[PDB]
């Protein structure tokens, strides 16, 4: 295994965001032009056994950890989202729940702060907003999703979502009701896993609405806010109520916020040191 591997991610121009919004109040649109310059980003989702090496390392104390409550959805125990007490990165559904089967899964339960510790301790950082759907579309022009616009090409299952009546019945189609090992399913264009759905994953990025059509460089968004943007949707979304599973899609939560479907990966700008 090496689940802390990170794939080049080129040098160039994308077009960030859609003329073709699909949930409008997320500020989708416009679409713009964005040069990115080449970097490091990580291959999959951080995994319960990488955060474990990181609070090895350094004693740190998640957010949920210290709070001692942090969301989980109801029907692996919104409406769905019950702040469970005791409920952390260790504990997924709750203090009767642990990860000793689910090393290789992505870690959950971490804040904005939790994955900035994190990703700076492993000689990383976050990426951007426009890094992270830059990567995420993996050289590929407005398409839906990292490998193209079909939900299943070739009736395949691309990414780990939700399949069923959300949220009363997941059937697992995919493979996974819950999160699925970092590295399952196909890699995208660039080398990355699951860059949409299992976890949701955190950015640097301020979150706004609104954006310019003007081109911009390595655009960092705006030098304020109240909540950091995440990207790329997790287990449980689904066509027909959160419909975050494409590139161009977004959502924000409050820095010290956690949930049992978002984690993170890291970016760097060069290679860092490792094993
Ligand atoms: C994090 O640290 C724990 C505690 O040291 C590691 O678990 C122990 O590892 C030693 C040495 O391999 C084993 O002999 C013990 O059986 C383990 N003890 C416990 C409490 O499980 C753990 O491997 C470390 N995690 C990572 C990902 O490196
Ligand atoms: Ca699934
Ligand atoms: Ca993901």
């Amino acid at each position: 295994l090496a689940h802390s591997k990170m794939v080049p991610i080129p040098a160039g121009v994308f077009t960030m965001g859609t003329d073709d919004p699909q949930i409008k109040q997320d500020g989708e649109a416009p679409a713009r032009r964005v040069t990115i310059d080449a970097f490091y980003m990580d291959a999959y989702e951080v995994s319960n056994t990488e955060f474990e090496k990181f609070v090895n390392s350094t004693g740190y104390l998640t957010e949920a950890e210290k709070f001692g409550d942090s969301f989980v959805f109801e029907g692996m125990l919104a409406p769905w989202w019950l702040p469970v007490k005791g409920a952390n990165w260790r504990h997924p559904e709750g203090p009767d729940s642990t990860i000793l089967h689910r090393p290789d899964h992505p870690v959950l339960h971490v804040s904005w702060n939790d994955a900035v510790a994190y990703c700076t301790w492993a000689g990383k950082r976050l990426p951007t907003e426009a890094e992270w759907e830059y990567s995420c579309r993996g050289g590929l022009h407005n398409r839906l999703f990292p490998w193209g616009n079909k939900l299943q090409p070739k009736g395949q299952h691309y990414a780990n979502i939700w399949q069923g009546e959300f949220p009363v019945t997941n059937t697992g189609e995919d493979g996974f009701q819950g999160t699925a090992p970092v590295d399952a399913f196909p890699p995208n264009g660039y080398g990355l896993y699951n860059i949409v759905g299992n976890a949701w994953e955190w950015t640097s990025d301020w979150w706004t609405v609104h954006h310019s059509v003007e081109e911009t460089l390595n655009p960092k968004g705006p030098p304020s806010g109240k909540d950091r943007v995440k990207k790329g949707g997790s287990y449980m979304c689904h066509r027909s109520y959160c419909y975050r599973y494409r590139c161009a899609a977004r959502s924000q939560n409050t820095p010290d916020s956690s949930a049992s479907n978002l984690g993170f990966r890291c970016a760097a700008d060069r290679l860092p040191t490792m094993d």
